């Protein structure tokens, strides 16, 4: 039983069409068998969205993820209560009636920065697991039938919902986030005192055991009253993206807590439970601040190494991973130990899990029109759809309840199919056998694309390409992201070419200056700067051969990166404003303040000017008075420096808000000239 590694297969001409083998698998899964016989199989899907992915918030802009899209088409038919799908919002977004996560304020920042709220979402889905069986019998969830609101129940189950707001403030702070990145990058134990905030394992099990006892009495009552049809089995499938894939894995490990009292094969109220498919997109944990180990590795809180291991009763795991994701905040957690496939896909994190809005960064165009069907992540979506159908998951694209918009989310433009398959064909000779080697080989080709597009005065520069022209028509901030990030890559390379001349660390190294300038908590700790510097130079030497490879790149590879894949380092601004809307709000607030401060000074000037003129005319009339100057009211503070320049421009141009120019991960520590960090399971 093992995870076979490969690159993405060619996308079929109809990506929703099952292969002959997959159509056989679907039939043997039981989907389609009848209730005419004595028995029934319940089929339950659990869908955990990724960081800052929220289905109802993001579907209107067609930016809902591949997890949300598959959930949307899971059967929700009042005539089929045996099929139940449940959706957990991504961390950093609202999940309020479910767990009490408001998705604003410090709760939002802690969820985005550190995965806070993931434990609570797993606990909620474990309650839903019990609710699903009550719903079969009674058409109402069990907590609702008991008058028990889910947030209060989850708070008895989940440590993260008890963390005090002042502690959440610490977890989310800017400087704390710099320290987490340094700890991740340099394998450094925390320099500051931190809290572990481990899961409330005992409370979670205790709550599930009492909830399960309430469930068992009802199930036994209804089975006695009406034993037909017999409940033959419960078939579970679990899907996740990003931190939702870390949650999905830990949910599979903790599913034992919701099933009948331990001892052999999983059952619920005597009914066999089987886990037919774990379908996960690019697993990223990066949770918490520390754990009980020497190396935190992003494996804090619920996301321990032990529980991230694919649970042994997972019958099939399909893990689609992003070949070209390289952000330091998004290390990959590889999956092994069960039957299935780990398949490397082109693009960055949300080119595989979904979630870009069509048109962002000038991608997902058909001619000059924005079109969701041309989004790269549509290919991986259909791959997971075919695997879910083959595993017996009751996704129903034909259901009459479905919206036009819901069904259009599974459309795939033939131009994207051709560009995707051209990429696969151009790289078919690579043939690496592990996920680390396969991703590094495809990232090496990406680096050669970046070098091709590096000189933004030249015809082959990124700035001169059609996708940047399209980005300009879509959103000014996207162009700034793209081109500022290319400028930062020129700086990254120049700093490394300078610093590689001397293998020994110096305080005057270029990269050292970058680190001190961008990482305030360690700017006075030259020894820590030296440690980060040493790892950065090691990473450069790893990728230098690819970056320096000036052999022509296959045209098919260039086209995919120009027109389909996104640049996730470019837009990700953990040290900028919380969002573009927040950036704009803060600029308007700053200008409003500067206007008030200037209107206060100008009004002082007009009150004082007559007094100063009057003292002049008098000294002219009596040049001998020692006319000492008159005292006036205290002068309000002067708008000066950059503040005055911005205010002047703001008045002149009528209120144009400049785009946000920086805020990305430091290129002195992460940047493009590195390999993505990938944790490969213990064996």
């Amino acid at each position: 039983e093992f995870m076979q590694v490969s690159f993405a297969p060619l996308c079929p001409e109809n990506p929703l069409q099952l292969s002959r083998a997959q159509q056989a698998e679907m039939m043997s899964a039981g989907l389609g068998r009848p209730q005419d016989s004595c028995c029934i199989d319940l089929r339950w899907g659990f869908f955990f969205d990724g960081t800052n992915n929220n289905f109802h918030r993001d579907q209107p802009k067609k930016a809902h993820s591949n997890v949300a899209r598959l959930y949307d088409i899971f059967e929700a038919d009042r005539r089929k209560p045996e099929f139940v799908g449940r959706y957990a919002a991504g961390v950093g977004t609202a999940f309020k009636d479910e767990v009490g996560d408001q998705g604003l304020g410090i709760q939002e920042k802690a969820g985005l920065a550190a995965g806070w709220g993931g434990e609570a979402r797993i606990c909620w889905a474990l309650l839903k697991f019990l609710d699903n069986l009550n719903y079969y019998f009674e058409r109402i969830d069990l907590g609702e039938a008991l008058g028990q609101k889910d947030p209060a129940t989850v708070r008895r189950m989940a440590q993260d919902m008890t963390i005090p707001s002042m502690e959440l403030r610490k977890i989310a702070g800017d400087e704390t986030e710099m320290l987490r990145q340094i700890s991740m990058m340099a394998s450094l134990q925390s320099l500051t005192a931190t809290a572990l905030n481990l899961p409330n394992h005992r409370g979670r099990r205790a709550v599930l055991a009492e909830r399960r006892a309430q469930l068992r009495q009802r199930v036994q009552t209804w089975q006695r009253a009406q034993p037909k049809p017999k409940l033959r089995s419960i078939r579970v499938s679990v899907f996740g993206f990003s931190r939702g894939a870390a949650e999905a894995r830990v949910f599979c490990s903790w599913l034992k807590d919701a099933c009948d009292g331990g001892g052999g094969e999983l059952t619920l109220c005597g009914i066999p439970v089987q886990l037919d498919l774990l379908g996960i997109f690019d697993t990223v944990a990066s949770v918490g601040l520390a754990n009980s180990s020497r190396l935190w590795s992003g494996h804090g809180g619920y996301a321990s190494e032990d529980d991230l291991r694919i649970a042994p009763y997972v019958r099939r795991c399909v893990h689609l991973v992003a070949a070209h994701e390289v952000r330091g905040s998004f290390p990959l957690d590889a999956a092994a130990g069960v039957n299935g496939e780990e398949v490397v896909y082109p693009g960055v994190h949300s080119d595989v899990g979904g979630g870009y809005e069509p048109g962002e960064q000038g991608k997902a165009f058909i001619g000059d029109s924005i079109d969701d069907s041309a989004k790269l992540s549509q290919i991986a979506l259909c791959h997971m759809y075919r695997e879910a159908m083959a595993a017996g998951v009751p996704l129903n694209l034909s259901a009459s309840r479905l919206s036009k918009e819901t069904k259009a989310a599974f459309k795939v433009d033939k131009g994207l199919i051709d560009a995707f398959n051209g990429y696969v064909a151009a790289t078919g000779s690579i043939k690496a056998s592990t996920t680390v080697a396969l991703t590094q080989a495809h990232y090496a080709l990406y680096l050669r694309w970046r070098r091709l597009r590096l000189d933004d005065t030249a015809p082959d520069g990124m700035a001169q390409q059609p996708f940047v022209t399209r980005a300009r028509t879509y959103k000014a901030q996207d162009v700034t992201d793209l081109l500022q990030t290319n400028a930062e890559l020129r700086q990254e390379w120049a700093a490394l070419q300078q610093d590689e001349k001397d293998a020994a660390y110096s305080s005057e190294a270029s990269v050292a200056h970058v680190l001190r300038s961008t990482l305030a908590p360690i700017a006075a700790r030259d020894d820590i700067v030296a440690l980060v510097w040493g790892e950065k130079m090691t990473q450069w030497r790893e990728v230098k051969p690819a970056w320096n490879d000036l052999s022509p790149l296959d045209r098919r590879i260039v086209r995919l990166h120009d027109d389909y894949s996104h640049d996730s380092r470019a837009w990700f601004k953990p040290f900028g404003a919380a969002s573009e809307e927040a950036w704009k709000r803060q600029y308007r607030q700053r200008m409003n303040r500067l206007e008030a401060q200037d209107n206060a000074w100008q009004q002082w000037n007009r009150d004082v000017q007559p007094v100063i003129d009057d003292a002049v005319r008098k000294a002219q009339k009596h040049p001998g008075s020692f006319q000492p100057t008159p005292e006036v009211r205290p002068m309000p503070p002067l708008v000066a420096g950059q503040d005055l320049k911005d205010l002047k421009q703001w008045r002149s141009n009528g209120g144009v808000i400049p785009t946000e120019q920086d805020g990305r991960e430091s290129y002195g520590m992460f940047g493009f000239l590195r390999w993505r960090t990938i944790f490969v399971p213990e064996k």
